[PDB]
């Protein structure tokens, strides 16, 4: 009884499957950013956090059987979200139109300091950074256009995008890096993310498929 969420006009389906990995995911939550401007909440993208199904089996152990109120409280509980022995995919899709560089300027900003935030911040990871950049400056993202994060467990990360909100067959870049691998997850559900929305939906969606 999973569902899907739209944000903006903008849906995410229940579940969706990856011409590049050949994966399903379902719906871990779904959510809005933007910037505050004189006390004024400004969105410019929607945000979706979907799971491999494999993900259930992986956090029932810990988590089965705790309240969603209990979960949102519970910072472990994300870490295993985010580190998790599964691949995560995130597909970021614009609200108002931004440019490759507009939209990851902030992205690699919070990345930047989270990474140097838990000492895990070096050369390699700067180049991965750079790599990371060096993929949206040929990209624009007009309202309904989206990015895909796919964030797999072997430490690397997938960069996709699309002139709409459907799956792109091939990938635009691949940064080999583990710790860069989870930092945008991590700024978005992570414990120092202020926006809690994403983490209540998965705090509310998760409990039912834990149990079964
Ligand atoms: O989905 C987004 C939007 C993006 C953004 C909004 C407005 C802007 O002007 C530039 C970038 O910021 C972010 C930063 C993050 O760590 C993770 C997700 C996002």
């Amino acid at each position: 009884s999973i569902t899907a969420i739209t944000v903006e006009n903008l849906e995410y389906p229940a579940v969706v499957t990856s011409p590049v990995t050949g994966k399903s995911y379902f719906l871990g939550g779904a959510g809005e950013r933007g910037l505050t401007i004189e006390g004024n909440f400004i969105k410019f993208t929607a945000i979706g956090v979907y799971l491999e199904d494999i993900a259930v089996a992986s956090l029932a152990a810990k988590w089965k059987g705790k309240s969603s109120e209990e979960l949102l409280e519970t910072l472990d509980f994300y870490r295993d979200i985010i580190s998790g022995p599964f691949e995560k995919l995130i597909r970021g899709s614009k609200i108002r139109e931004l440019s490759g560089p507009e939209y990851s300027r902030k992205v690699m900003e919070n990345c930047v300091a989270h990474l140097k935030s838990v000492g895990t911040y070096g050369d390699a990871e700067a180049e991965a950074m750079q790599k990371f950049a060096e993929a949206f400056k040929p990209v624009n993202f007009p309202p309904g256009a989206s990015v895909f994060y796919r964030q797999s467990p072997d430490g690397i990360l997938g960069l996709s995008f699309s002139p709409d909100t459907s799956i792109p067959e091939k990938e635009a870049a691949l940064i080999e890096n583990k710790a860069v691998s989870s930092a945008v997850l991590e700024t978005m559900i992570g414990e120092h993310a202020v926006s809690p929305d994403l983490k209540r939906c998965l705090a509310a969606r998760l409990p039912a498929l834990l149990n079964e």
